[PDB]
C-alpha cells in the first residue's frame, strides 16, 4: 500500500455548471495565514479558504465582463515591493489578466497571443516573469512590473501546432515545453542573450524613450524530442532534472534527455538520445488536457481521471514507477476531475471537475 492516506471531508458545486479547468492554492502566504486556493472555469475565477472541519469557505468570485471569456489556468504571484499576493488567468481569448485577489478585480491585461493560452507559469526566483502557452504555436516570457514583452519562443524549431505545457525547472534557469506536435522541447533562458534579455526589460522606461520594446525572437529550443510520445503531450512537470510528461495512453512518464550518466546542463541542442527511467500507469484517463500535479517538496504526484477517480503517487519510494498508487474514490464523484492542487505543507489535495465539483481531501494525519 502507498504510504499516503487521504480521506474525503468536503465537497461542493459551483453554481454556473461550467467545467472548472484550474486550481491552484496559493504558495506563497505566510505559514499563519489561512490556505487560499483559486478555481478557473468559465469566465469565473473563484478564491476560497480551508479552515477547520473541512470547511472550504467561499471568499469572492471575479466574473469577467466578457460572457464568452472561457478561463483554463491560474498561477499566483506576489508584488516585489508590496509583498501582496496577485493572481494571473488566462484563457480561450488570449488576454492575460492581473487579479488582485483582495478585491477581486483585473488590475492589468495583456493581450498578444494570437489564439487561446493553455497554461501560465510565474519564474521560481523572479515573481515578475509569467510564462505563457499558447494555441498560436508559441511562448511568450512576460516582465509584468514594467508590461513588456521580453522574448517569443517559437518560430523556425519551435512547437509546430498548439502548446499545451511548460514549467520552469527547480532554479528557473530553463524550461521545458509540450504540446499537439507530440514534441518536447527545452529553452534555456540562463543564456547570456536572454540575461540581457531580462535585465533590458526592466530597464525599459517609456516616458524617457520613443523606439518601443523588442522582443527577443528564439527560434531555436536548447533541446528537442518527438521520442518520449506517441501522440500531443498536455502535462510536463519537471522532477529534480528529470521530466514527467503525458499523453493520452495512459501514463506519465518519466525521461531525461541524454544518456542516463549525462549532466542536463551538459546536453548540446543537436543531442538526439534520451532515457526513459519508467512510467506511471493507471486507466481512463485518455481524454485531451488533464493535468497532473506534484506537492511542494515533490514528494507525491497527483493525477485526476476522467471518471472521478484521483491518484496519488508516492514518489519517495524505490522502485517507485512499479509501486501502487493510492487510489481516492467517493460515490458522489464521478465526472472528470482535470487538475488537482496539494497546498504549500501538502495537508491538503483539491480537485476540480468538469461538472464543477470541487473535492477537499486531507492527509491523514
Ligand atoms: C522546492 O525545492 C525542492 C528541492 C528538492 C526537491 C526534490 C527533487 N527530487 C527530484 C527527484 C530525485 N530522484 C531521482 N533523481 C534521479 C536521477 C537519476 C536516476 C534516478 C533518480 N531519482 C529517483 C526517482 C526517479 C524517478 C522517479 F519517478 C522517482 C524517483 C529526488 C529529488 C523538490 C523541491
Amino acid at each position: 500500500k502507498c504510504k499516503y492516506s487521504f480521506k474525503c471531508v468536503n465537497s461542493l458545486k459551483e453554481d454556473h455548471n461550467q467545467p472548472l479547468f484550474g486550481v491552484q492554492f496559493n504558495w506563497h502566504s505566510k505559514e499563519g495565514d489561512p490556505l487560499v486556493f483559486a478555481t478557473v472555469g468559465s469566465n469565473r475565477v473563484t478564491l476560497y479558504e480551508c479552515h477547520s472541519q473541512g470547511e472550504i469557505r467561499l471568499l469572492q468570485s471575479y466574473v469577467d465582463a466578457d460572457a464568452d471569456e472561457n478561463f483554463y489556468t491560474c498561477a499566483w504571484t506576489y508584488d516585489s515591493n508590496t509583498s501582496h499576493p496577485l493572481l494571473a488567468v488566462a484563457g480561450s481569448r488570449g488576454i492575460i489578466r492581473i487579479i488582485n485577489p483582495i478585491t477581486m478585480q483585473c488590475i492589468k491585461h495583456y493581450v498578444g497571443h494570437g489564439n487561446a493560452i493553455n497554461e501560465l507559469k510565474f519564474h521560481p526566483r523572479d515573481p515578475n516573469l509569467l510564462l505563457s502557452v499558447s494555441k498560436d504555436h508559441a511562448l511568450r516570457l512576460w516582465n509584468i512590473q514594467t508590461d513588456t514583452l521580453v522574448a517569443i519562443f517559437g518560430g523556425v524549431e519551435g512547437h509546430r501546432d498548439e502548446v499545451l505545457s511548460a514549467d520552469y525547472d527547480l532554479l528557473g534557469e530553463k524550461i521545458m515545453s509540450c504540446g499537439m506536435d507530440h514534441s518536447l522541447k527545452l529553452w534555456r533562458i540562463n543564456s547570456k542573450r536572454m540575461m540581457n534579455a531580462i535585465k533590458e526589460s526592466y530597464d525599459y522606461n517609456p516616458n524617457k524613450t520613443n523606439r518601443p520594446f523588442i522582443s527577443q525572437k528564439i527560434h531555436f529550443p536548447d533541446f528537442s524530442t518527438r521520442d518520449i510520445h506517441r501522440n500531443y503531450v498536455d502535462c510536463v512537470r519537471w522532477l529534480g532534472d528529470l521530466i514527467l510528461s503525458k499523453s493520452c495512453e495512459n501514463a506519465i512518464v518519466c525521461w531525461k534527455p541524454g544518456k542516463m550518466e549525462d549532466d542536463i546542463d551538459k546536453i548540446k541542442p543537436s543531442e538526439s538520445n534520451v532515457t526513459i527511467l519508467g512510467r506511471f500507469d493507471y486507466s481512463q484517463c485518455d481524454i485531451w488536457y488533464m493535468r497532473f500535479s506534484m506537492d511542494f517538496w515533490q514528494k507525491m504526484l497527483a493525477l485526476g481521471n476522467q471518471v472521478g477517480k484521483l491518484y496519488v503517487w508516492d514518489l519517495e519510494v524505490e522502485d517507485p514507477h512499479k509501486a501502487k498508487c493510492t487510489t481516492l474514490t467517493h460515490h458522489k464523484c464521478g465526472a472528470a476531475i482535470r487538475q488537482t492542487s496539494f497546498s504549500r505543507d501538502s495537508s491538503i489535495l483539491i480537485a476540480v471537475c468538469d461538472d464543477a465539483s470541487i473535492w477537499r481531501w486531507d492527509r491523514l494525519r
